[PDB]
């Protein structure tokens, strides 16, 4: 999978949507309270170069509110998520001002890719973008939001 | 010009897109159904064999002939449709199933295939018709999951 070239995180910083989102296997989506069905409300880049995502999901019957920090690698747009080196968080694009595709990637090989937006409305370029960066990715699933979900807890 | 004789026989559900994520997000799901075999009548009826998966338990729904030819009535109370949208018989077969009761029509689009495979040309014309709806959820199963019916 191809990260992007010339990533600054500084630029990144504050409230996204998860506007679609696609998966390498159904069952990581497919649920309410699906493995990596999981909805990113902030991004907050540290001055170190690491990237905070506050994340939601659903858990027994309610949205709770998770806090992962994703920590620099030699890769820019590549973030490590455990010490095991399994997990990682990789940006794949990004315009700053509107959208943001990135995935994350398990390689004990399992993907979850999103594409964000920064207003709560459906922006087709974004999601034209995003089918674009996953047409070589083995996909077989994938989600879209109205603009009512994005602006719910957990896109009720 | 459908000719409903030559999509008799055996089908595999390759990939399916709805408009509302809660018509596929499951197992049990409602448009969550699999296609096994489609049999035309004499009278130009198209029955689907379905399989959907509860707690494999099969379905048979007789899509009636209309006046509008690859459109197909599945009730009396013109709620529930199929429509055809294209077909080559020998290797995939594009169909939805909509309903336009209130308050919000729902649509669930399938590609079918002939041979429990990944079938990428097929795949690609689904898209491409897929591209003018307004789907929410789209899913493919690879050919371990074509061949075990219900059973993901
Ligand atoms: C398989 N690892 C944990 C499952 C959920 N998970 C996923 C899902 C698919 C690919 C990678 C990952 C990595 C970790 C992660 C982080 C946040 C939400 C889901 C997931
Ligand atoms: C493996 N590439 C599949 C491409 C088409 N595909 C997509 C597209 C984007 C994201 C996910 C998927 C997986 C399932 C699917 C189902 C139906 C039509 C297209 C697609
Ligand atoms: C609203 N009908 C409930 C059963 C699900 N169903 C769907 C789903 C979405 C859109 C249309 C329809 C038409 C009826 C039908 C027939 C066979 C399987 C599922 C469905
Ligand atoms: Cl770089
Ligand atoms: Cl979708």
């Amino acid at each position: 999978t191809q990260t992007m070239k010339g990533l600054d995180i500084q630029k990144v910083a504050g409230t996204w949507y998860s506007l679609a989102m696609a998966a390498s296997d159904i069952s990581l989506l497919d649920a309410q309270s699906a493995p990596a069905r999981v909805y990113v409300e902030e991004l907050k880049p540290t001055p170190e170069g690491d990237l905070e995502f506050l994340l939601q999901k659903w858990e027994n019957g309610e949205c709770a509110q998770k806090k992962i920090i994703a920590e620099k690698t030699k890769i820019p747009a590549v973030f490590k998520i455990d010490a095991l080196n399994e997990n990682k968080v990789l940006v794949l694009d990004t315009d700053y001002k509107k959208y943001l595709l990135f995935c994350w990637e398990n390689s004990a090989q399992s993907l979850a890719c999103q594409c964000l937006v920064r207003t709560p409305e459906v922006d087709d370029e974004a999601l034209e973008k995003f089918d674009k960066a996953l047409k070589a990715l083995p996909m077989h699933i994938r989600l879209s939001f109205n603009p009512t979900q994005l602006e719910e807890q957990c896109h009720i």
